[PDB]
């Protein structure tokens, strides 16, 4: 049916005038990647671009970015035409001009620095009316092709002349500002943005379809997460990516007035949003307007809450307006809003990961210069507890750390700082490290849900438990139907019992890494904090988080800590029950199987654990983790030493055979002790070398050699002196007795 | 001054605040200083009057607006960071925090030198002992 047109989609290749399509549609269009092609669009405009093809992209989707869409007057989900352009011409002088308020506060011969490297080796197929863009020196500026010596579209010759003159002019109301955001301006929220896009793409791009069928769309959405995460940014990006009218409301602006003005402003806001349908309304600091009635005393506060409720109820009957609200936690606000018709739909943003932090750094490092030393992988690893704004601030701070004293003094007298010297400055990693160590007000200490990185290779041996573990977790999700054919119902809990330091904590994350599922870990100190604080309600919240992060895995360690606290193993007079495990059982029993939330417990004293948590249902399966054996100890040593540089005179099998009744940590400590010895030897040798020849005034004396880049059997055999057993044999006998009496 | 705002009525107080902000903007590059910030914006649990909560929102709106206009900088002084609302400690209002702590023997000696300039002293001062005993 005329596969001439095609759908729009995001663009991977950031270079302008470039595209990416699927592999097969080559003869469907009869052209190559190098072939240049014109592409159509409304207001009777078409732009030329070079071609390229990928595979992941479907055969029905074009890949293109914000600027090309702007110079084509298009959004995502739309459709355009296409036609190859073998009739291109090599274009001589094609007059351009920088057209923006970006000009404001600029100087220097921007022409050369900005353009010559861009058009360099480009052959950029350019057609008049284009608004192409370039970024440099902490700024990003755009130019428009006003004239093309040959027309309409032409190749650029590396030889073609650019007599570049002209003064800034205005952007017609047709096209939008460069500053306007988009999906490409956010990172680390890929899952949430997909949900929102799929949820609210039909009512705005297809309202007549909704009128054509009987179905109830959502007319209210809630987003919760810590501040500085990008909620208003997401809302504005969604509004800009659809063309729907956008309107904003601020909580304090309403509370900073009297009753009449406040409850008139709210009504006028809703009326304007209705009149400008399709439209979107955004509310922030909702807790400042509508907290729970217990915290409100003023009558006017209840009046405004009631006004909000009445307006939300009245929305349903009229227009296509959608409402979005932002809060910190779901429980902070009234429960009357979380009903069927006001704020039914809810969303979490959580925190970005190392990948998300890296993406944010890339976003905020576009205009800024950089050096080779800088790498955004290590920085992302050392930026735990940082969300959004923080990173941005860091970036800025780092930049200033380079400018302040050197550039100020130099420019104070030499000349009025111009663009050339202003942008000549680069950025250095030492500056990033300074901005990180000095300014590290990490703004977060709450729990983190994310996929771990530990892999089976990290763990040593223990193959049989791996097989026993994949069956309990993988098979349900990979093959749910098999269980229906038979009468089985998968279990939801497992318990690990054994001596400490045997990798019990590592499996819970290896499983998640294999299955690519979220993981949450709660340590014993938190359980004791809740016990002493007598706050068992928090338990519920945890599960809710897991409920919203499914499929996921839950971990509990030191589960015997409470029993150990009150009296010894036997305990005080009291029995084996307490206030927290009761709540855990209450939550576990009232949980659905289809949510796919597995539960893992871990301990080393199963004798005193409450039997009630091991009855059929709950935590029925039990697994024993034994001490590593010779063949396992060699694997543990190799895994621990696959990160540090080592010599070859070592005999790892010899050490492993020498060790009996040792734990996994008992070898990591040996590795760390040997590494410390090597560091100390290197430090002493280097300091002595530097100190000795300073007295001898030899201008050049460099016998530069790494004194000890790698360690030998000497340091290790020294470390074995302190290396000794940790777990008593009696404990192993107790474990075996418990494992046999079953 | 905090009390000077609390010693008036709503209209006068929330007119003086705005007028001060406009005056600071007009004379840019300028600086605004606020003291006794706790007297104005403590945590809501300690606030009961509706006017008290109507005087904090105005400040938040002004702080949000500041980012868009002019070169004005704002500095505030408090006894302890936790004594005030947590909504001010955000990105765009009061991101930067600093501590003054307490001077040491060297600082006390320096303060004595500052305060003893125009005064006539004998040869028995030995301010080091006073700083140690201070
Ligand atoms: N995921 C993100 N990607 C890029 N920038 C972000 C992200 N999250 C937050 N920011 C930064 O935070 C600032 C906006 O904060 P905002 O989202 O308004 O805070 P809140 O989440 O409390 O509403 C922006 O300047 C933006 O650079
Ligand atoms: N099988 C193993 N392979 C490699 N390292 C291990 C192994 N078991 C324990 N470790 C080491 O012990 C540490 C984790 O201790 P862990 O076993 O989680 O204690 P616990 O059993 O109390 O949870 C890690 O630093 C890891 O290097």
């Amino acid at each position: 049916n005329r596969p001439n047109r095609l759908i729009v989609d995001e663009a991977i290749n950031e270079d302008n005038s470039v595209v990416s399509l699927s592999q097969p549609k080559m003869d469907e269009l009869q052209l190559f990647r190098g072939d240049t092609v014109l592409l159509k669009g409304k207001k009777r405009r078409e732009a030329v671009c070079i071609v390229l093809s990928d595979d992941t992209c479907s055969d029905e989707k074009i890949r293109m970015n914000r600027v090309v869409r702007n110079n084509l007057r298009v959004r995502l989900g739309d459709v355009i035409s296409i036609q190859p352009c073998p009739d291109v011409k090599y274009g001589k002088r094609i007059h351009v001009l920088p057209i923006d308020d970006t000009v404001e506060g600029i100087t220097g011969n921007l022409f050369e620095v900005y353009l010559k490297p861009y058009f360099l080796e480009a052959y950029r197929p350019i057609r008049k009316g284009d608004i192409f863009l370039v970024r440099g020196g902490m700024r990003a500026v755009e130019f428009k092709v006003v004239e093309t010596d040959p027309s309409p579209y032409c190749i650029v010759a590396p030889d073609t002349v650019i007599h570049c003159e002209g003064e800034p002019i205005k952007r017609e109301d047709e096209e939008e500002s460069l500053n306007e955001v988009g999906y490409d301006d956010i990172g680390g929220c890929r899952k949430q943005l997909a949900q929102i896009k799929e949820m609210v793409e039909l009512p705005l791009r297809h309202p007549a379809l909704f009128k054509a069928i009987g179905v109830k769309p959502p007319r209210g959405i809630l987003l919760y997460g810590p501040p500085g995460t990008g909620k208003t940014l997401i809302a504005r990006a969604v509004a800009n990516e659809t063309g729907a009218f956008f309107f904003l409301i601020n909580g304090p602006e309403i509370m900073s007035k009297l009753a009449g003005e406040s409850e008139s402003n709210l009504r006028k806001a809703f009326e304007e949003a209705e009149k400008n349908a399709p439209a979107i309304i955004f509310i922030d600091e909702l807790d400042a307007i509508a907290p729970k009635r217990e915290k409100t005393h003023g009558e006017v506060e209840r009046r405004i809450v009631s006004q909000l409720l009445t307006l939300m109820d009245g929305l349903k009957q009229r227009a296509h307006v959608i409402v979005m609200a932002a809060t910190n936690r779901p429980n902070s606000i009234d429960p009357a809003l979380r009903r069927f018709g006001r704020f039914d739909r809810e969303v979490d943003i959580g925190i970005p990961d190392a990948t998300g932090r890296l993406e944010i750094l890339q976003i905020h490092t576009k205009n800024m210069k950089l050096a080779d030393d800088v790498d955004l992988e290590q920085v992302a690893n050392e930026t735990h507890g940082h969300v959004g704004a923080d990173l941005a601030a860091l970036c800025s701070e780092a930049a200033l750390q380079a400018i302040r004293k050197k550039m100020d003094l130099i420019d104070l007298e030499d000349e009025t700082i111009d663009a050339e010297v202003m942008n000549s400055l680069a950025v250095t990693m030492d500056d990033f490290r300074w901005a990180l160590s000095q300014s590290n007000p990490s703004a977060l200490r709450e729990t983190v849900v994310e996929v771990p990185q530990v892999t089976w290779e990290d763990i040593g041996g223990l193959e049989d438990v791996k097989r026993e573990l994949q069956e309990l977790v993988q098979y349900p999700v990979e093959h749910p139907d098999k269980f229906l054919k038979f009468g089985m119902t998968p279990s939801k809990g497992v318990l690990f019992y054994g001596p400490p330091g045997c990798g019990k904590t590592l499996l819970a994350k290896a499983i998640a890494n294999e299955c690519q599922a979220n993981a949450i870990s709660i340590k014993g100190p938190e359980l004791l904090t809740m016990w002493f604080g007598e706050s068992e309600a928090n338990v519920r919240e945890i599960f809710d988080k897991a409920r919203q992060a499914a499929p996921c895995v839950l971990f509990f360690d030191e589960l015997d800590s409470i029993a150990k606290a009150r009296g010894g193993n036997i305990g005080d007079g009291g029995g084996a029950a307490d206030r927290v495990i009761n709540q855990i059982l209450t939550e576990m029993d009232g949980m659905s199987t289809k949510k796919n939330v597995f539960i893992i417990g871990a301990t080393n004293r199963p004798d005193i654990i409450d039997p009630a948590i091991l009855r059929p249902g709950r935590l029925d399966q039990l697994i024993y983790i034994p001490l590593p054996d010779e063949k396992s100890r060699v694997a543990i040593l190799k895994a621990n030493l696959r990160k540090s540089p080592v010599a070859k005179d070592v005999d790892l099998e010899f050490l492993a055979k020498m060790t009996n009744g040792f734990s996994g940590a008992d070898l990591t400590e040996i590795c760390q002790r040997a590494c410390k010895l090597a560091i100390r030897e290197s430090i002493e040798s280097e300091i002595r070398r530097e100190r000795e020849r300073q007295t001898n005034p030899s201008a050049m004396e460099v016998e530069e050699d790494d004194p000890v880049p790698e360690i030998r059997r000497d340091h290790f055999e020294e470390a074995m002196r302190f290396a000794r057993r940790s777990v008593s044999d009696n404990d192993i006998r107790k474990y075996e007795m418990f494992a046999q009496t079953l």
